[PDB]
C-alpha cells in the first residue's frame, strides 16, 4: 500500500548501481554484437529457437525483486541478527575453534584460493596441490597410517566409505557391519542410510560386549568416543581381525596429538573432521573429513589423492594420481587447504600444546565438579565430560547454563555432556562451575585445584610417535613467514582472477565479493550444527526463503537442503525414488536407466542405491535414443526404478523429446531422476518438475555461485514432487541422514540466498539466456577450425558446447592434452577435456564473462589451430614445437642452450595480451605415468 | 577479585597458548642466539645494554596490560566497539556516507598486497599503485577542470590550507589577508585560522555575497556546494577576486561535480575537496585522501606529489612520481587508490547516476517538507537541505529524529540542517518526513510528489563539459573484469607479501590480521566523526586506553591523538611550543635549531610555524656537535623557541648526549621537540619525557603498525608534558584544530590499539630489542663489503644502519640508483636510498623478519658487490652489464636478440631463491629527466 507508492516512487529515479550489471559480462552493446555474430535480430528470438517451446517455463519466476548489493547484505544482516552465537559444549563431532586471521583473510577470503575448481591442469595448480598434500601428510602423520587422500565430505559419509572399503576387501561372505554404539548419533544414522540399499546388517552395540557371534566383514569404533571416554580398543581390533575384519576408527585429529595413533593400535581405516584444525562451526560446514588407510587398500581408496611425480625437466611436480578409482567427486578441498595451514602455522609443538591445554582445562573442570559432588563417568577422556547430575537437576542445569548463553550436551535422563574446545579459557571454567554450583561462591579456590592435576593418560593411551616433523610444518611460523609461504602458492595457481575458465559442466561463473561476505559473520559462521532450535531463527528464515525460492526455480514442491555436493543429491535422489517404490509395495523395482553421456557420477549413486545400471543408447545425432528408451523400459517394465537424465544434455544439447521421454518411463512406473548440473541452461526458461522430472539436485557450486574453492565445497539440494516429499532426509518415513549434519554445510548456503536476492526473477533468467547467448556465440566462432559435434533444433547448443579435436588428431598427431597445456602459454586454464566425449573439449563461458574475454579465448584455439596446420603442413618438426612443449616455464626459456625450431618468443608470448600481462606456468609437462607407477603421497616425497 | 587474580594464577600453569609476541618476531629463539653469536654477545639483554646508553635505560618494566592472544583481544575490541552507535547521520559538514563497492573492500582495503608496500620511490616495482595514482589524478582533473591534480594530501581543511600557502606564496602584493566564506565548512575555517596564526596571516570569514574586497587579500576561499547546502554562481566574485590579484580556490565536492559547473569552468585558480564520497568509509574521521587541482603554471608550487607519464630504457611508458614549502610527507595512497576505482567501477555514467539520484530524493525530501510548512531556505541544492523549524520545534525534532536512529545536522537555533548520500532510499525520506511531520500519516503520498521534482538546475550551474571519458573508466564494469584489472596492477608490486622492504626510516614492520581486521568493522568505519557522543562510547574508550599508553610508552602526560600524519604531529608540536612562550609573554622566541642531519620535514614545519630555522652542526662521528649547540643557544639566548631532535639519530645512532642536550636548551628558554619517527628502537628501552623532551611525535604507520598503504595513510600524535597540554587541539588556550576532523583518520587508530593489546609491556619491548638485534646483525654481516658509515659508543648500532656505497662510485662508476635496481632481480625492494647521506642505504629490517630473509638480503648485497668488483677489474665492459641494466624484465630476456657480455640467467636468477620463486619487474628503467621535462599527469598520456 505504502510500500507500493514507495516502490513506485523508487522507479522514477536515476537507475542505481544493478547487481545483474556487475554479475554479466556482456553489457547490452557487446550482447548485440554477439548476436549480430549470429545472425539473431534479438536475444529473444534466440532463446525461442534453442529452448523447446513446450518445455517453456510460460510466465516470470515468483522472486523477490532484485535488491541492490547493500540493499541484500542488510537485509540479511537482519536475518543473521536473529541467530544467537552462544558457548556451545555440546561436542558431537564439532568444537569451536579459531581460524588463524591470516589464514581468514588470506585464504578464506582471498578468491585466489576459492575461484578455480579441481585441479584438472596440474600445471597450474601447484600451489593448491601442494596444500593438499601438506594436508595428506598431516592426516598420515596424526593417524599413524600410510595413506591418505584429499578429503571426504564429513565425518559420518567418511565412515560409510569406510564401511564401503571394508566390504570391497572382505574375504568372507559376512554381511554385517558393527557400529559402536558411542559413535557420534549422527555417524550412526549415516551408516544404517548407506547400508539399508545394499542390504547391508548393521548391528549397533557396546564394543566391550560384542560376541563376534554374528559374522561381520568390518568396525566402527570412535576415539574418543562421543560422551568422551577413552577406551584402548587393542584387543577389540585383535579379535576383529581373528575374525576377518578390518576395524575402522573414526578419531579426533587433535587428540592424536597427545593418544596413541589408529595406526599403531592396530586399526585399518582412520576417518574424522579436520574441522577443529581452525574451521569454523559454520552450522555445520563446510569441513574437510579425512581418510587413512594402509598402502595395500590405496586402489580402493575413495575420491581424490595427491602424488608427487616429476615434470618434463625432471623436477618435482604435483598432479591427481589413481584416478582411475564411490560416486564422490566434488569434495572439500578450500577447507583441507584452510586445514593444513591451521597444521602448518601451529607445527608439532603448537598443535600438541593447543590439545594439552584443552586437556588440561578438562581435567580442571572434572576436578572441580567432583568436589561439588557430581558423578564422573569417563575413567579417560581428552576435552569431553560425562556428569551424572540425576534426573530432577538435568534439565535446571541445562537451563541454567542457558542463561549464561552456554549449550551443554544433553546424553541421557540424569547426565549432561561437556566439550571444551580451543577458545576456553579459566573464566569459561569459572562459569560452568557455578552453573553446577548453583551458586557463585564455590568450595574451593580455582588455582588451589592444580596441584591435583594429573593430565597424563596411562601408558598405552599415550603417544610417543612424532608427527609433523617435515620441514614445511617448522618454516613459517612467523605471520609474514605464512603470508608470504600463502602468497607464492597463490602465485603458482590460475583461478578466476586472472582469466575465464570455460571449463564445461562446471559454470565458473562469478562468485561475487557480496555473496561470500556473509559466510564468515559469527552469525553464520560460529553456530555449532546441533544448538536449540531457539538460538538459530535466522538460519530458520534462511532456510525458508531458498527452500520457497529453489522450489519456484526448479517447480518442485519441497525442497531439501541437506546434501552437502551433487554426488550427495543424487544419492538422496534415488534413495527417495527407492523409499517410494518400496511403500507401493513395488520391492522389484530396482532398475536404472541411465544413457551412455551421463556424468561418472550417475551409475556410482545408482550402485550404492542397490540399483541395476541398465543403459540406454544415444542416437546419430547425440541424442538419447527413444525407440531404445522405450524398448529397455518395456523389457524392465516390473522392475523399472528410475532414468537419471541430464538436462539440457552432457552434449550441451536441448532435447525436444524430454516430456515424451519422461511420459514413456512414468508409463512403465518408473521415476524420473534429472540431475541438475546443467540448470545454468534452465533458470527462468524451463522448470524439471513441469516437464516430468520426480526429483532433481541442483549444484549450487555451479549454478548459483557457491565457489569451486580449488574442488569443493559444494551444496546438492534436491528438489522433489508431493508424492516423494515423506521420505526426505531428517532435519516413519525418512530415508534417515544423508549428510552428517541436518542442513550440510549451512554457512555457505547464504550465498546461493544472496545471488537470489541481487539478482531478482528477471536478473535469473537473463543470466541464463546470456549464458546461451555466449557458449552459442563462442561455438560461431570456432565452428570452422574446430567441428561442433552436438548441435540442437535449429543448429543451436545450450550454455555449452563440444569441440572436436579428434581431426587434430588425425592430421597433425596432436592430443588433446597437447592443445590443453598450449591454452597455459596462452594465459588460459583449459576447458573441460575429454569428457563426455573422449578427444574432445566441452566448453562452458557462462554468462559472467566479457566478450573480450570470450574473442580471446577464441582467438588462443584459432592460433593453436593454425600451430598444428604448420605441423600438418610439415613445416616444423611434428615431436619438438610449441604444443608438445608446452606449457613453457620461464626457467626453460632463460636458462640453459635452447635447442628448439622456435623461438622463446613464439614460445611464451603467443598473443598479444601475453605481452601486457603473463601469467607464468610453475612447472613444465608433468609425467603422468611416472606418478602412477610411484604414488608418494606425502612431503616427504618433495 | 581476588578472584581475578585467581583465575590469573591458574591460567600461567596450563600448556603456553598461541601467543601474538611470537607471530609478530620473524627470528625465534634459536634464530637470535645465531645472530647474537655472529655479534660476539650470548643474550640479547646484554647486548641491549651495550647498545643504549645507561644514562637514559629505561629502569623498570611499562605499564601495560598483560598481553592478550588474537583471539581475547579481538573479543576485548569486539565489546568497546558494541558500544558504538551506528546512525543513518545526514550531518553532512564534509563527511556523507557512501558505498564501498565489496570488490573494493575485500581485494583493496582487505589487501595486503595493496596496504603493505609504502612511497613508491623504486618505480619500476610499483607501476600497479602509480597506476591507480594516475587515474586519480586524472579523475579530480575532469572533475574540477583542472590542468594538474596530486596524488592526495591528507584531508579537505588541510588542503585548503595547502591552497592558502600556495596563494601565499605567488602572490606580489603586500596583502596580507585570506578571504574564507562563512559558509565553508566550519572545522576547514579552524584549520585554516590555526594555519594561518603563526603567519601573521589575516583571516576575513564572512558572507561571500556581501564581502567588500576594500581589505587586499592574496586569496580567497570558497565552498561548493556550501556548507549549508546552498549552491551559489562563484563567476562574479570571482572576476572581482582576480581585480583584485587574489588567487580562488574552491573546496568542491566532486561528486556535486557530475552534476554541477566545475571550478576550472567557473574561472577558480584552485580546487580542493575530500574524495572520501567516492567509496572511502566515514571512519569516524578517516582516512580519506583529500584532492587539490590546480593551473598548470603552478605546478613547481604544488604540495604533495605528482605521478607523471616517462619511459623506461626500452622506450615503453612507465609511470614515477615526478618533479621531487609544504611539510607534508606520508599523504593518503591507498585511500586515493580506493577513491580512484571507485571511479573506474562506476565510470561516468555511474557516477553522474548515483549524484542525479542524490538529488532527486533531495529534492523529493524539500517537497515534502513544503507541503509540511516548514521554510526551505538553498534556492539551489545539491544534497544538502536547510530547513526553517522555528526555535520551538528544532529540539523535538533532533531528538524524534534520534529516536529513529538518525542524525540531522543543527544549524543555528530554528534550523535544521539535511544532508543526503547514496546510501539514502525512498524508505529514510519517509522517516524523514514523518520526524518532521511529528506523526506516520502524511498529507501527501510519496509518488504523489513525483510529477512536482524539478531537478534541473539554472544552465550558468549546469555543466555540459564530459569526464572520466579515457578507457580505463569504461572498460572495467563486471565485477569479473575489476577483480583481473586489480589483480593485474597487484601483482606489478612488490609488496610485504613477497619480500622484505628494509626501508631505513620507515620501520616496514608486521601489519598484523588481527590489527587490521577491526577497521572495517561497522561500529569503527561507519560512524560520522561529528556523530553526537552519545553514540560513539566506544571510540571514547578507545582513545582514552591508547592516550594512556602511549602516554606510558613516552613517559609523557598527554596525548592529542589528532594529526593525522607525522609531518603534522610536527606541526602541532611546535605550534604548542608557540603558544607556550605567548602564555608566558615572551613574544619574541622564535628561533627554532634544527641539526643539519634532521628529516626535510623538521624545517618545513618549523617555517609553517612562524619560526627561523638555525641549523646545528653534527660532528665527525656524525652526532649533534655540543658545543655547536651550546654557542647558538646561548647566541639566540632570548629568543630561542625550540630544538627539533631525532633520537636515535637519523644515521641510527644512540648518542650519549641527549639528555645534555636537553638541558642546555632548557638553560637558554627553549623547549625540546623530539622526532619520533625512530621509536621503534625506543619503545620499552627509554622514554622520551625521561630524559628531557617536552614534546614528541609518534609515527603509528612506523613504530606502531598502521600499514604502508603504499604512501599513507599514517597518524602522528603527540605527547605532551603537563605544562603544555592546556595548548593540545580542540577534540581560551587551544592552538585550534590541526586535523580537519577532531580524532584525525579515527578509524586506523584501532590497529595500534590492537598491536599493544597483543603485544604486552614485554612483548613490545622485546620487539624493540630484536629490531636492534637484526640491524646490528646486517651491519656485522656486511661491514667488509660496505662500510658501516655511523656507529655508536660499543660499535653498535640502533634500528637501523648505513652502508656506505660512495666507494662502488670510485671503483667502478656504480651509482647507488644502480644497487638499488639491481635489487630487484634478486627480488627485493631496496632499502632507503642517499638519505640521510648522499650515495649510501640505510637499511632498516624491523624485528618482523626471519634470519632467513635478513640473510637473503644480505646474500644479495654481496653478490652485487661482487658484481661491481667484477666492474672495477675490468672483468666485464662498465657500461654493459647487470648492474646498469636491471631491472630486467621478462620480455627484455625473451624477445629479440641478446646482446650482452652476461646471460639471461644470470640476469634473471641471480640467486638460488629466485629459482624457487620469482617476482618480475614490470618494466625496465625508468627516465626520470624526460619525465620531468614533459610532465604528463593524466591517463591521457599513457
Amino acid at each position: 500500500a505504502i510500500a507500493v507508492d514507495l516502490t513506485k516512487l523508487e522507479e522514477k529515479l536515476a537507475p542505481a548501481d544493478s547487481f545483474l550489471d556487475r554479475h554479466l559480462g556482456p553489457g547490452e552493446t557487446e550482447q548485440r554484437q554477439m548476436l549480430q555474430t549470429l545472425g539473431f535480430d534479438t536475444l529473444g528470438d534466440l532463446i525461442d529457437q534453442a529452448v523447446p517451446p513446450a518445455i517453456r517455463f510460460p510466465r516470470s519466476l515468483q522472486l523477490p525483486a532484485s535488491q541492490s548489493e547493500y540493499g541484500a547484505i542488510a537485509q540479511l544482516k537482519s536475518i543473521a541478527s536473529k541467530n544467537q552465537v552462544f558457548r556451545s559444549y555440546i561436542g558431537m563431532g564439532y568444537y569451536d575453534t579459531i581460524t588463524p586471521p591470516v589464514i581468514q583473510r588470506n585464504i578464506l577470503e582471498n578468491p585466489g584460493w576459492y575461484t578455480a575448481y579441481t585441479p584438472y591442469q596440474a600445471e597450474i595448480a601447484q600451489g593448491r596441490l601442494e596444500a593438499l598434500l601438506n594436508f595428506q601428510t598431516m592426516v598420515m602423520d596424526l593417524t599413524g597410517l600410510e595413506i591418505a587422500n584429499a578429503s571426504l565430505l564429513d565425518e559420518g559419509t567418511a565412515a560409510a566409505e569406510a564401511m564401503a572399503l571394508s566390504y570391497g576387501v572382505s574375504k568372507s561372505k559376512a554381511n554385517a557391519f558393527f557400529v559402536a554404539q558411542d559413535c557420534h548419533p549422527q555417524t550412526i544414522e549415516v551408516i544404517k542410510t548407506r547400508a539399508n540399499p545394499l542390504g547391508i546388517e548393521v548391528i549397533v552395540g557396546d564394543h566391550h560386549t560384542f560376541s563376534f557371534s554374528t559374522s561381520i566383514f568390518g568396525a566402527l569404533l570412535q576415539y574418543p568416543a562421543t560422551d568422551g571416554a577413552v577406551y584402548d580398543y587393542r584387543s577389540f581390533i585383535d579379535k576383529a581381525h581373528q575374525h576377518q575384519a578390518l576395524v575402522t576408527l573414526a578419531a579426533d585429529p587433535l587428540s592424536l596429538t597427545l593418544l596413541t595413533p589408529p595406526g599403531e593400535l592396530g586399526a585399518d581405516i582412520a576417518v574424522g573432521s579436520t574441522q577443529r584444525f581452525g574451521i569454523p562451526l559454520g552450522y555445520g560446514g563446510p569441513h574437510a573429513a579425512y581418510f587413512a588407510t594402509k598402502a595395500e587398500y590405496q586402489r580402493k581408496m575413495p575420491g581424490r589423492i595427491v602424488g608427487v611425480s616429476k615434470d618434463a625437466h625432471g623436477n618435482p611436480a604435483l598432479r591427481l594420481a589413481l584416478q582411475t578409482r564411490s560416486n564422490i567427486c566434488t569434495a572439500q578441498v578450500l577447507l583441507a587447504v584452510m586445514a593444513s595451514m591451521y597444521g602448518v602455522y601451529h607445527g608439532s609443538t603448537g598443535l600438541k600444546n593447543i590439545a594439552l591445554r584443552i586437556h588440561q582445562l578438562t581435567v580442571l573442570l572434572a576436578i572441580g565438579l567432583k568436589r561439588l559432588n557430581y558423578s564422573l563417568n569417563n575413567d579417560y577422556f581428552f576435552d569431553t565430560l560425562r556428569v551424572g547430575v540425576g534426573e530432577q537437576s538435568a534439565p535446571a542445569i541445562l537451563k541454567a547454563a542457558e542463561g549464561r548463553g552456554i549449550n551443554l550436551r544433553p546424553l541421557v535422563p540424569g547426565e549432561v555432556g561437556i566439550s571444551l574446545d580451543e577458545t576456553v579459557t579459566v573464566q569459561d571454567l569459572l562459569d560452568l562451575w557455578q552453573v553446577f554450583a548453583g551458586k557463585d561462591n564455590l568450595p574451593f579456590t580455582p588455582e588451589e585445584l592444580w596441584s591435583e592435576v594429573k593430565t597424563s593418560f596411562p601408558a598405552d593411551l599415550t603417544r610417543q610417535s612424532l608427527y609433523l616433523q617435515d620441514a614445511v610444518f617448522n618454516q613459517y611460523h612467523s605471520e609474514t613467514e605464512l603470508l608470504r609461504y600463502l602468497h607464492q602458492l597463490e602465485s603458482k595457481d590460475l583461478a578466476l582472477n586472472t582469466s575465464m575458465i570455460p571449463l564445461g559442466s562446471c559454470t565458473m561463473k562469478l562468485n561475487a565479493t557480496a555473496e561470500m561476505m556473509p559466510v564468515t559473520w559469527p552469525e553464520f559462521g560460529k553456530i555449532h550444527p546441533f544448538a536449540p532450535a531457539g538460538q538459530t531463527e535466522g538460519y530458520q528464515i534462511l532456510f525458508a526463503q531458498l527452500e520457497a525460492w529453489l522450489g519456484e526455480i526448479t517447480g518442485f514442491d519441497a525442497i531439501s537442503l541437506q546434501p552437502n555436493a551433487g554426488s550427495q543429491g543424487e544419492y538422496a535422489g534415488l534413495q527417495v525414488i527407492r523409499q517410494y517404490h518400496l511403500s507401493r509395495g513395488e520391492e522389484q523395482r530396482n532398475i536404472c536407466l541411465i544413457p551412455e553421456s551421463a556424468h561418472g557420477t550417475n551409475p556410482a549413486s545408482a550402485v550404492m542405491c542397490g540399483m541395476q545400471v541398465v543403459p540406454v543408447k544415444c542416437d546419430g545425432e547425440g541424442n538419447i535414443d527413444v525407440e531404445d528408451l522405450t524398448s529397455k523400459a518395456e523389457k524392465y517394465g516390473d522392475r523399472l526404478a528410475a532414468l537419471m537424465v541430464t538436462y539440457p544434455s552432457t552434449h550441451g544439447v536441448f532435447e525436444a523429446t524430454i516430456g515424451t521421454i519422461c511420459d514413456i518411463v512414468h508409463r512403465f512406473g518408473g521415476e524420473v531422476y534429472m540431475d541438475g548440473a546443467n540448470m545454468n541452461a534452465q533458470v527462468g526458461l524451463c522448470r524439471p518438475a513441469d516437464f516430468g522430472a520426480d526429483v532433481c539436485h541442483l549444484n549450487l557450486h555451479k549454478t548459483f555461485c557457491i565457489p569451486h574453492g580449488g574442488g569443493g565445497p559444494g551444496m546438492g539440494p534436491i528438489g522433489v514432487k508431493s508424492h516423494l516429499q515423506a521420505f526426505l532426509p531428517r532435519t516413519d518415513q525418512s530415508i534417515g541422514m544423508i549428510s552428517a549434519a541436518p542442513y550440510g554445510s549451512a554457512s555457505i548456503l547464504v550465498i546461493s540466498w544472496m545471488y537470489i536476492a541481487m539478482m531478482g526473477p528477471q536478473g535469473l533468467t537473463k543470466a541464463t539466456e546470456v549464458a546461451i547467448l555466449s557458449a552459442n556465440y563462442m561455438a560461431k566462432r570456432l565452428e570452422n577450425y574446430y567441428p561442433i559435434l552436438f548441435r540442437g533444433n535449429n543448429e543451436l547448443v545450450a550454455h555449452e558446447c563440444i569441440l572436436d579435436l579428434r581431426p587434430l588428431k588425425k592430421q597433425a598427431a596432436i592430443e588433446v592434452e597437447d592443445v590443453a597445456k598450449r591454452l597455459m602459454d596462452f594465459g588460459f586454464h583449459a576447458p573441460t577435456v575429454s569428457w563426455p566425449v573422449l578427444g574432445t573439449m566441452m566448453v562452458e563461458p557462462t554468462e559472467s564473462e566479457s566478450l573480450g574475454e570470450l574473442d580471446r579465448f577464441c582467438d588462443a584455439m584459432i592460433a593453436i589451430y593454425q600451430e598444428a596446420q604448420a605441423i600438418t603442413h610439415g613445416e616444423i618438426d611434428p615431436a619438438d614445437n610449441p604444443l608438445k612443449n608446452a606449457p613453457h616455464t620461464a626457467q626453460s626459456l632463460i636458462c640453459g642452450e635452447w635447442n628448439h625450431p622456435y623461438s622463446q618468443e613464439e614460445a611464451a608470448y603467443p598473443a598479444p595480451w601475453t605481452k601486457q600481462f603473463k601469467f607464468w606456468p610453475a612447472v613444465g609437462r608433468i609425467n603422468n605415468t611416472y606418478g602412477d607407477r610411484h604414488l608418494v603421497c606425502s612431503c616427504e616425497g618433495m
